């Protein structure tokens, strides 16, 4: 009962921005172009623009149902580029359980420069309201969130921002990709990527990626992504659009080993409690059904015992690797606690980041060689 | 009478940062490591915190700026926009009148927008800084020789007068010289910057900025920096880059010899002018050049007699060098400044600047002499029938 | 009714030759060395020159050779290469015996070229048993067969192939796997000598690497290769390497898409009242349909047929395809359509059947209705 | 009083293959064109046959050799191995008696197994290259200077004697000096050949092969085999490689003062036996060098005093120079051929060659002088202290 697929996903992944005819080669693929300036005698500048990074950003502009896209160094500078649209005295709402990094930005960096900053429960109707002032400027929400994947109603959240006036909802869809959930056909005015994790896929590029439709919006962006320059390699522009080609093959078994792990761990007896937004169990899944087609590798638990158990559970692994990051075609497995949250500790008390959770991105390997490591690796921490 | 070429830059260009015993298979160039994410179970944890090919370009570009430690970034404007982020609102920032295009838009009309004050002075004189110093002075940022009149600054002077006043920063963008011809380090600048897009990789097929620093809590605020904004290189373009620095002491020279000659021609063409560059001794700042300079680079500057139109000519009548923007790489090119790169700062301050109708940018190459000379002296005349 | 899928063939493509401990680092995804050269000598036997053996490559043959069931794998800088360096085995008197319509590329190579070194060349039609046995003489050296060909995609059975071969002693069994992959078809597990592969098709799968493969079981044959991969030289770049060893991690979700797509393609196709005939190994009506199942786990993505009518309709059909791409290669993420006559088999030939109305096609990951359209409206136009 | 240096060599390697007006965004840089396959109706068909960053890279190749046509392969070898598939079985090579390992080995233990014979000549006393042609002669191998002894062969009279027996096609490898150094086809070659793994690309990460030739049916034939036998580059090599063509001229000449500065300290230090450089009036053909040279590389090959075991100290001890095999790139190098690169020369050959247990080849890079220098002096005294 998930949304339906979204049409012609797979044929623009692979078309859009690759029309053989903008070569004199008519290569299939288009090159890769290094060249920092070009001949006046189109283009005038690599940072400004260049040719394998337009045909990337047309490619995921498609993908996400978007007229527009823009293409940056990480998935950070997206989320920084994205908040240069402010100025001081404006105030920025972001969701309290978002990405360890774009808190961090916003908390340490972002209000030293006159923006206040705002952690709400996005989730709940009358905290999201009474947080929005005239200076509200901007939204952050992230869906589901990393890591403990809480769910955020999209279309309520831009029903009730957009009211409000001038206010821009940005929502970070790096764990679902635009195969799963498109937050611009779902009212948020930006959809914003780490490229980072699903969208390349191969544990190889760093990149950001910012998706919008309001024309006004794309100008002030793009003056930006100029202005600020933390513009993308054309060679990882390159190697992202190659990833992007089997985006739909991958995240379809994403989705297939994903909901194997997911079943399996909850009914395992080393195992508290399971959140995987394909799973009945997840208390948002009505509305993940509602908003997204199918569902990712992102699996996160909770194992029964101690930290001593989550320690010699995730030192067993043989196929999961321990690793932070997520997204590509190999199965990681993590700590939050003690990989990516080790500073924060108040925080991760209300967040629920505990000694026990555990974030695992299945990848694309053998569903029942996935199972089985998991298997022994949660018997050899056996915990009461 | 420039000063001694400093030592080893040759040897620590080819080799810090590359020891092969880094690597198991002890590779003599260090391997292009993509990887985002490292197995942990002590070294790397994710690439945009660092990864081995950045880490190696950093440790070979702080050997050649004098520098303990180096942070590359995605280009140029995003080091100037990371280096920018050390400051809090009521801060104020003192750049130098005249600088590259996108410099001063971003501080114009970006970082002004966030609560810092922004304050445009001839840092050539000392009566315009000091009186735009203020107690909230935190940042100068100056350029020598500056993009694209090439006044020249005294490094070592402005920063004495800048560190007296406390805890202020100095950024020197030395992206027309490269380390090879200036260290503002060894003068006294808190920071070393460049955009690597033009000389450093000197290739034209890179974006990428580079940013020099000793001093220990300006080092971890900046890499604090640069894994939090995340204004970061791709390994590859890190790789690139590193790969253009082994030839960037056999390159300047030939800058330096091919732009003296450029130079010394245009000087003595009846249909040229005026010449600003470094290496002739009509360079207002020449004498101050060879106190804190070992040489020059390829770029120069020059008006060509007659109007705009004279200059659009002899732009379109050029058959070797390139109409293009950026500069720094192995070929010529040539660029009127007023409306393609410094098109960014308003009329007014290109006028009062000298950035007129009749200025022309050369990036002189590497081709062979008479060619480059050759091409100038056709299209000169061409313009001038 | 196809054989079993391979097992731990994702696990495996993702995770041989891509272990993190060989690397300082302890990188996830193995780094791209280009370095020539490696210091010798030092305190405390390694690489000595990226021609002879070189980090990139080494993991890359690695990950091929458990996809192909082999203990071992050569990695060559084209398929050709490949072809030429295993006939390097040989020496002036020995005989080779290749398949009577093979890719014109091995075609050419051993009648214009091999053919002016001592070599006797005979081509036979291998899948007669009484034809194959009669060519063989104690001079015999070399058996090259394709299955199926291209690009007629006539099928040969394999292990017959092999156990006739082998009872004459001292011959090599090289079959060209290029339009099955490893996924669908094991050369090596039903008898054959060397797996061989154009990785240009379907292993990279991304139209951006020219390479070749070479996989192979026996300890002495192994030697000999890799000592023709050294000193001739025909070696691929570590780049390509990299990029080929990626393209190897999506191998099973795309060529799982390749067959569907290609099934839906080759049965609309059969239907469809301006198709003369379909030749695809996945249909019942291909002429070894059962010794196909017999032999592989599925099908690609190659769909071969003959458009009714005359050359003026194929050229009709072919200038309407919208989203097949007129043009040579195959094994990509995207629809090629070609016709033999014009484009590759140039420079009659009706003995093998490439004439004026075939058409083959190689069907891509699209949308599988946008295809289907594709085909429809462009049939539609020939023929109105 | 070497040959002039060749005009326009710089502006060439810069520009020629490099025009914007070849791409449509008109970059001044050659975009790296991966594509295998090129949608059809007037160009490229296949990246096999050809496509634009090769092409880019075999026009500029070509003009620095001054050369019509130039084909790039996967390696040195692979372009050696499609060269000799020129030929036909009873046809006979005569290659040069000191010639890299690899060439020796691929004509000695592959080439002679399909009825091709196989005659090692000292061409450097062309008299014995005229004794040794005979009506099946079809290719004669050279290389000058040698690798690694550094003999050094009359390119033109060479040519001259092999081109009066009628068809019969000379190749010298230039892997050694660069066409910036040496153009051989100039002299009277029909190919010239490198190992574009060394100086050509000159920065250790590319292997790769290119093969210049003027004559119009012997580029046919080659073009021909290189798309038949596929020993093709990749066209991301390519791309490296053109960007190194950049400073080959920059760089040879740095390596050419190196080289000088490091072969007269060796020659005047009193722990070294002998040094082979061309550049130095030693070298028993220098004024040849002069004659058919613009000047010289950084290959600097020389015996040390003593016996293998100060051979072995001498190497050990290096701190700059890097103990590893290949050549020609930005960094300085040092190996002992008789164990390394050319162990796979008989031993029987290799003490009538003069490839000893003392003999070392040193690749002088482009670092500082005096850093060079020092190394190699502390070396030379942990191998005999003072
Ligand atoms: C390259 N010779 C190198 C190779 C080292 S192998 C132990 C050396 O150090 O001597 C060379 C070649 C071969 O070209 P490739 O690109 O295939 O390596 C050919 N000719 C000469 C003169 C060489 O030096
Ligand atoms: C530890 S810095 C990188 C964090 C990574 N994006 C993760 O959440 O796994």
């Amino acid at each position: 009962g998930f949304l339906p697929h979204f049409q012609h996903f797979a044929t623009q992944a692979i078309h859009v921005g690759q029309d053989p005819e903008q070569w004199t080669s008519r290569a299939v693929v288009p090159p890769i172009s290094l060249s920092t300036t070009f001949k006046q005698g189109g283009f005038n500048y690599s940072r400004s623009g260049n040719p394998t990074r337009n045909c990337l950003e047309k490619a995921v502009a498609a993908l996400d149902g978007a007229k527009y896209c823009l293409a940056f160094a990480s998935g950070l500078a997206a989320t920084v580029t994205i908040t240069h649209l402010l100025k001081a005295g404006d105030q920025i709402i972001c969701m309290d359980d978002v990405y360890g990094g774009t808190n961090l930005y916003f908390r340490q960096v972002a209000s030293e420069f006159g923006l206040k900053i705002s952690f709400v429960d996005c989730s709940k109707i009358k905290l999201l309201e009474a947080a929005i002032t005239p200076e509200t400027k901007l939204v952050w929400i992230e869906t589901p969130t990393n890591p403990t994947q809480k769910v955020i109603d999209i279309e309520g959240c831009a029903h009730i921002v957009h009211k409000h006036g001038d206010i821009i909802l940005v929502v970070d869809n790096t764990f679902m990709s635009p195969y799963f959930q498109r937050p611009l056909a779902l009212g948020a005015d930006i959809s914003m990527y780490s490229a980072t994790k699903y969208m390349n896929g191969h544990s190889d590029v760093v990149m950001g990626l910012v998706s919008v439709n309001c024309e006004s919006l794309h100008n002030r962006l793009r003056f930006l992504q100029n202005s600020l320059g933390a513009v993308p390699s054309p060679i990882d522009c390159y190697l992202c659009n190659r990833g992007l080609k089997t985006l739909h093959v991958r995240m379809e078994k994403h989705f297939k080993n994903g909901m194997a792990v997911a079943q399996f761990l909850e009914s395992n007896p080393w195992v508290e409690k399971v959140i995987y937004p394909g799973l009945p169990s997840h208390p948002q899944h009505e509305l993940v059904k509602r908003q997204c087609t199918g569902c990712t590798g992102m699996v996160t638990f909770y194992i029964k015992g101690t930290l001593q158990h989550a320690e010699i559970f995730l030192k067993n692994l043989k196929l999961f690797t321990l690793a932070v990051s997520l997204g590509g075609f190999e199965s990681l497995a993590e700590l939050p606690a003690i990989m990516t949250h080790a500073s924060v500790k108040n925080d991760r008390d209300v967040l629920g980041i505990s000694d026990t959770l555990i974030r695992l991105s299945v990848g694309l390997e053998d569903e029942e060689d996935l199972l089985e490591d998991l298997d022994q690796a949660l018997k050899a921490a056996h915990p009461p």
